[PDB]
């Protein structure tokens, strides 16, 4: 146990590093960050007044949910899982209940919000280096962990030499590069057959520019297994020049 | 006794705070938003930049006097317990910074207090004299965090054109340009804090995950020890309010009675 908690205990449960593997102390070249940050003046739009909001005396499960409407429907059930509809392969926008709703804390429409509570572990992978992976059975359709870093435009992420630890928003640009400041989610790996979906979300502001990005598993994941996603294109036609997926999948289209 | 209502924040709280009636027949306040959090309306440039923190590399409990931000704040002036050490001046209390995301401590090291929340139980209820006020349902140890005065950031400039004013309190006094709270139209359950004219209560500035010093914290600390049944009260700033509202808080020292 190279390390209790890589995130000095800011969530609500501790993320150990393990290594047993090679002979590599827990990573320490970045600054574990919980919630999303700024280095340049980054203007969002945190005018209380533009809200979108609803106006339920209900537990917000009703479709006259506004903030459900926005979201075309509120797609979570009575566990905060996403509802067997969801679009794994093409998501919709969720827009969460914020602040400025009429309704109380714990109504259905609040989820990524509420935070990290799986058991996750950053451990060393035999051919990838560092990765994440699940120390509990994860259902379907539950909100994992959000890609968390810094907040920064198209024009300074094309100057970044170290693109590695980037994700890409609304396709002006921005983006977060995970590269200096970041969460687990970092530490990632790639999969071809991804147990894990990014979704983009707005809780307590809206500006559309500036979405959150949420993972869901895509399946059960079972305690044990690494956690990935698909990181796109544009990775994999630059980048895998040079490295290859080793995922270890049937279908592994970078290999 | 009407518990005209279960919880005033809808549960953003660590706990509730229910709102009580057993002098008059009227209903829960609700002409305001509650809001456990300070917003604007207006755009307010904060420096939210990170690298602009100054921040403390302790490795221990940020305990020791190496603290960088118990130095900012003089010393770090919390116990273990979260309380205020006795040395505290009560009668002109410094610039507390608390630690911040930036600094290499845990988020349980001793300088973090004001950051966690309000914990205490408290209760908004009608006074027989005053309208609403606050009380607490616990003993409170003296020098305990209460809860944090909560609304709008408006300019001095917005503050004056305001045509209701009993909710404001001004934070960057002069320093050239001054900056206010307005918790008439957003707010928490501090703006139903009546005054006192020996008040338990006591404001402290405070910088927590940004330290943009036009923009300080307003907390409320216990001058004292409050018993379970108590209502809160500061010292408001009467200067002009004073000129017809005669302050019945009902203690034998009142100097706007
Ligand atoms: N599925 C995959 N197969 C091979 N290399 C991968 C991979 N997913 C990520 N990587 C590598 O991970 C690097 C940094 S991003 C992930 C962090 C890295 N695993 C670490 O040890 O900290 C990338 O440069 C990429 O080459
Ligand atoms: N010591 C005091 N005696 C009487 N009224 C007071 C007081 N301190 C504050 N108030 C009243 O509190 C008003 C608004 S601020 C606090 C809210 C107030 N308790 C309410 O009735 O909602 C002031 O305008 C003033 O009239
Ligand atoms: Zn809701
Ligand atoms: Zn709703
Ligand atoms: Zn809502
Ligand atoms: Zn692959
Ligand atoms: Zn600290
Ligand atoms: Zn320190
Ligand atoms: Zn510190
Ligand atoms: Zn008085």
């Amino acid at each position: 146990i190279v390390s209790r908690d890589i995130a000095r205990g800011y969530e609500r449960i501790p993320i150990p590093c393990v290594n047993a593997v090679d002979s590599e102390p827990c990573p320490s070249n970045y600054k574990y960050v919980s919630q999303n940050c700024v280095t340049s003046p980054m203007n969002i739009d945190r005018n209380i007044t533009h809200l979108q909001y609803c106006v339920c005396i209900d537990d917000c499960s009703s479709s006259n949910c506004m903030c459900g409407q926005l979201s075309m429907r509120c797609w979570y059930d009575k566990d905060g899982r996403l509802l067997p509809e969801f679009n794994m392969a093409e998501p919709p926008l969720i827009f969460e209940c914020n602040h400025a709703c009429s309704c109380w804390r714990n109504c259905r429409n609040r989820v990524v919000q509420n935070g990290l509570r799986a058991r996750l572990q950053l451990y060393r992978t035999r051919d990838m280096g560092w990765g994440v992976r699940s120390l509990q059975d994860i259902p379907p359709g539950t909100f994992v962990c959000e890609y968390v870093g810094e907040l920064i435009s198209d024009s300074e992420a094309d100057v970044r030499e170290e693109d590695s630890y980037l994700f890409d928003l609304d396709n002006e640009v921005y983006c977060i590069d995970a590269r200096f400041y970041g969460n687990v989610s970092r530490f990632i790996n790639h999969h071809c057959e991804p147990n894990l979906v990014p979704v983009r979300v707005f809780m307590a502001h809206q500006d559309l520019r500036f979405p959150r990005i949420a993972f869901f598993s895509t399946r059960l994941i079972e305690a044990g297994e690494q956690l990935g996603f698909d990181y796109g294109e544009r990775f994999w036609d630059i980048k895998g020049k040079l490295f290859s997926c080793r995922c270890g999948s049937p279908k592994c289209r970078h290999s």
